[PDB]
């Protein structure tokens, strides 16, 4: 156990290491603060929601108590203010209901648990795992029957959204992802993107208050079984978001090999309203591992702190490893991206951005790469600490506790509500 | 030498073999007919052109000998095609530089444009200058290097104008920016932001749109400007659907496995036009000849089947020095052609339908099987309807060519 | 129907046009029936196998007659003679059997269908779908119980070969492919590597004819669930091959996003034996699509051709896409690969490599791009014609009759 | 300026941290002083040389004696004990030389510097930028006089190797590098490799002790104006290496995109005798940027201290960049490369790898990345400060002194 005077020690000597080259330590654990991260709530179950009915971890969750209960471990050893993302396959009745028949009122148990739990919420319309799912497409279906169904549950996702929004008072961003694409070549790649573009017309068509929600589109370059064309593409929704006024989704797993997801924020900006950067980690394709502490992670953290996009910037959670402890999972994603933000606050930027600007390229790449080894870390024990979360190695205790006490006796435990 | 009555012969069958499954080879080359090609002047001359005074013999020198080569190589081209100039291609006696650029200056290329019967495109020259400042030049941070690339832009617009009022077909006017960092850079928003303040302060000044539009090529990646490109795809889409202008995919300048063919339906439900040029990278933008490959073949039957040939340009962008330079340009002209013909030979109509009902087998296998259907009877026959040579006839004139001409040089 | 009249027609003319570039169309076709393409017997029933009993396309073979009628259904349309690639769990035995007590008369069944079929048979031992995968490890696995089962599997493997080899008289390719590896980022690359070796030297220590068997050994980069370590590498597996005297597998399917493994060969051949070739389309991943003509077959086809390693190369298919009729499958993927070897076959190939020697790039250029528009369609349409399968669109007619009098039916 | 009272404080309280986890960071900095990184000389002079006389940061050496300086003002900045590579073309003589008539002798000039600087030196061979470079192939040239010229020259490579290993006491690496390959799609892809093997075959033929000198071979997937095929590939050289006793060189910057070359270790050492291992930063092609810690460098380096492969693996640096101060270039990449090397070695690797073997996959996602935010910055400060070196941003005060009173006099 880290010895809560050592990290105060450590901590008094970074700030001075860093103040003799122009960075004040407690403006940047300050500014770490005010960015939430949006854990999402579908690692805890393995998306299996609560609608409708191998070598993993034990203790997957299988109620409402038990996944709020596991996202209450996650984010006490995760340290300062942070979101929840649902997906609409989580709502909470008893009351028999289909993704077109839900309700606001179906996430009463999540409005009363964030506000409890202190987040606030984000949503996601469910445009898979069902039947009315027609050749792996919904909403850009050339059935007018599949079509319909999937626009009535995207108007649905924008009411729930909004009513969380009220309820909440924070305004719920509403994600959507669609599946829709091709197996195999497609002769027509235009019919499809047109279907898609009227569909999502028709469904951001009824007005609601913008203090309440705002929807984001979410592309992808491919996926398991839909490999060789996306109908919802990430030119498509950067597109659509500036032409119709609303967020962009930035899935860090779903671009080309070699990608690198942070050259697009300067790109969007000059044109557009809001990002939904969504991290998450891609192992030579879409795998959703979870997010650690590498290049990317460190280019997207550092590309909104230096070019001061974090406000227009939600930062999202997306990954799902069932291996190994899905609660520790959260942590390790939360925590990379923590520190990597930190890291990217602790760099003279003013000074950086003058020599760069007067072409000193040589200056830039000494500063960089010795900010690097600088004690970024006391900085982030030292933010740790002050939110009353466990520093460094010490949180596996936690996580040791949790599996005996619950996730190793889950299973056997008779499940209700 | 190919007998004419060979072509015909095998166009016959041909001809019958595509009516049992639907297909018309007569209207297919009269689509074909509908499609120029924009034929790049620089690769004649290594992209010297004539403002700033192991490869294969007989480069251009003059305008005189790029016009002769460009003249051969459209005479082994079937069909009606374009030529696109850059601005360092002027002809005049007078001392020149970007930024004094006269509309005049291309008298030459309009004269020769109309005899030769092809319409032209320009390109300002952004690249190979001392006002190039740190690889950068419109969105440079310094405003005398902005300033005297600003007069460029404005000054190819007007060039683009006078060629397009002289010629009565509107000049496409591309824009590519070598503008980036080498090495990672701390800033990617100001760079971005002083594009876009240059770029609309270029376009300020209405000029006819019957004349001329412009577009906008951006690029992953360049040498010695490997690490950030200002001019990114994102910006300039984005760019050319809020000004109204026309977006440049240059096949070369994307990411690997990218298949650049993926834009076209993702682009045509908000923006205007496209400058698709074919180029192909060999692991990098690399600028080799277009070749029939998968890039190629998905770029032309993905315009040919979902109708997009009369929105967008198709040019040519490549540069081969290692080879007869009058022949590069064939090379990639036929492979072109072609593989346009491929994809307006198939029964497109019947397909869509197969694909709305989810037929995937059916679509799978005819795919599959009109890869081998004797689409180069009706390649052929195009090629002799138009006075070319056929297959590897018309190296008979590249030899003949490098006897008369290059090789004199 | 194509009317074969237009066939030989078309082919005249072609066989003259070719013959004006210094190429024999008669020769070439000879060369191609020449290439036995091995057919995996998995595409017919999802890789379901007979040892342990939503948008996927109807008639899914259930039973050992019903995949050898969809096999021979598909070879039918396939013109020239080939053979069957068969996994260990397509066993066909009333006797409880593990993957560890399998015996050779398990496969007399296929013995007897093969020979009636008038095909060779190719092998591979089945390491996945089992409980004795821990952790996603098989014959590495650092659990030593695991490790002996696996390699009891793997000398089983090597048994059942040389049985099948005796009996039909040509040799056995008997492939391992192993998942061994890790999810995410291991410590010890080394210990891995090391275990596989030692348990591989075991699997192959007893000896065995080789004209009726020999080991051929396949690499990943990665697969789905063990995306970040490989144990089993194409450069383990390369250097096992060549110093343990063995063929080495390369599919299409298993490398880096812009890799031409059509690179390898050339590179292999001077320190190596032989290979099995596994044509198998990627589409961003390990996706196993069905082959079809693209750069990545003509250049795998076209390197094998030109320089003269088809002897020392068997062609194997491998991929699984059930979103469409099984059998059409094979017969898409099997004719995408002939044609692509039959097109290189069609290029005078003496004449280009003098050229390319005189550094004439100018020459190889116009050439190489003017033989892609050649009538080499015609010549195919020829071969097809020639071995008794119908020609271009015609075989969806045999497809159609087999789903409305089999494959509908079940 | 740091104080190094407070350097010795910080390292205090992380060996604590440290060692609170097992791990003992007065050992790690000692396995650290055990890794010679091999210092480029190319990058004083963007690889111009001595033996053929013929936008860019100021102050390029132009002599011998520049390089020289410019090579020991670097290595004052890096901590501990390093090697320099030399090109063929880095021949220092007044005699009319070819690269197929150049002598041992004509390196006597490095030999002594070395001698004086205290520091082993690897050789290359140069097979570019030569008239006899035939449609971009030497020893593979369907060519038999440009073949023979350049058997000539990789024969005397070995030689000059041979000697320089005797005078220095310490073992030449000699790196063979070829451009060899077809800018456009080749027909032939069988000739030219098998021209490639007789050739080797030839120039490693008379027999050396391998304790003055051993040969390595380094592959490449594509250069410019030469993209579509290359001769000597990394399966080529890796079977080479294997099957004639020589290492093989893996070059960070040679590789398909996304491909990891720390992959490659474990794969070759049940196989092969020993790696050159060229740490070298591509940006979407082989662009010879300066190495800097990215995931790269933290993989190549992590996979070698991990598996214990680092007495039989020479690290040498391979970049050219000319747009910075050239000296500062060899600093920081050297830096990158020793950081990443000490991060790693600060690992408690028996532990984590009894956890893997475990399948405790849980325990090392969580302290792999809490392992990461350690303060492994305070013991790479203590092994600068240790070694005589400035700590962290110090350094830059040594090369605008160095501007100053050298670099930038010079033009
Ligand atoms: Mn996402
Ligand atoms: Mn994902
Ligand atoms: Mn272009
Ligand atoms: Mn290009
Ligand atoms: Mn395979
Ligand atoms: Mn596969
Ligand atoms: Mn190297
Ligand atoms: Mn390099």
């Amino acid at each position: 156990m880290v010895k809560p005077e050592e990290v105060d020690k450590a901590y008094e000597v970074a700030k001075q290491r860093y103040a003799e080259i122009g960075v004040d330590t407690d403006a940047a654990m300050k500014e770490l603060e005010k960015v939430p991260l949006s854990v999402h709530c579908w690692q805890g179950d393995d998306i299996h929601g609560f609608l409708f009915p191998s070598g993993n971890y034990p203790g997957i969750a299988r109620t409402p108590d038990e996944l709020a209960g596991d996202m209450h471990e996650a984010l006490s050893l995760i340290p300062g203010k942070h979101r929840v993302q649902l997906h609409a396959i989580y709502a909470v009745t008893d009351k028999k209901r289909d993704l077109d028949t839900l309700e606001p009122e179906d996430f009463d148990y999540w409005i009363d648990w964030a506000k409890q739990e202190g987040v606030g919420l984000d949503f996601n319309g469910t445009f898979f795992s069902h039947p009315m799912v027609k050749d792996n497409m919904t909403v850009s279906s050339p059935d007018p029957k599949v079509r319909d169904f999937w626009i009535r549950h995207g108007k649905i996702s924008r009411e729930i959204s909004n009513y969380i929004g009220e309820k909440l008072g924070s305004q719920v961003v509403n994600n959507f992802w669609l599946p829709d694409g091709f197996k195999d070549n497609p002769i027509d790649k235009k019919t499809p993107r047109l279907r898609l573009l009227k569909a999502l017309d028709e469904i951001i068509k009824d007005p609601l208050p913008e203090k309440n929600t705002i929807e984001s589109f979410e592309g992808k370059l491919f996926g398991t079984g839909i490999e060789s064309y996306t109908t919802g593409s990430h030119e498509f929704y950067q597109n659509y978001a500036i032409s119709r006024n609303k967020l962009w989704t930035i899935d860090a797993g779903h671009f080309h090999p070699t990608e690198d997801v942070s050259d697009k924020f300067s790109a969007f900006f000059p044109f557009g309203k809001g990002l939904f950067m969504h991290v998450s980690r891609p192992v030579r394709w879409d795998s959703d591992h979870v997010v650690i502490m590498d290049d990317a992670l460190i280019r997207i953290t550092r590309s909104l702190v230096r070019d001061g996009y974090l406000d227009r910037t939600h930062i999202g959670l997306d990954f799902f490893d069932a291996t190994i402890n899905r609660v520790a999972a959260w942590v390790v994603g939360a925590r990379a991206t923590q520190k990597s933000l930190l890291q990217a606050m602790l760099a003279p930027i003013d000074q950086l951005k003058k020599d760069e600007l007067n072409a000193d390229f040589t200056t830039r790449l000494i500063e960089t790469e010795e900010l690097k080894s600088f004690p970024f870390g006391a900085v982030w024990d030292k933010f740790c600490q002050d939110h009353n979360t466990p520093v460094g190695f010490d949180w596996m205790n936690n996580i040791h506790q949790y599996e005996k006490d619950v996730q190793f006796k889950r299973d056997a435990k008779l499940v209700h509500g």
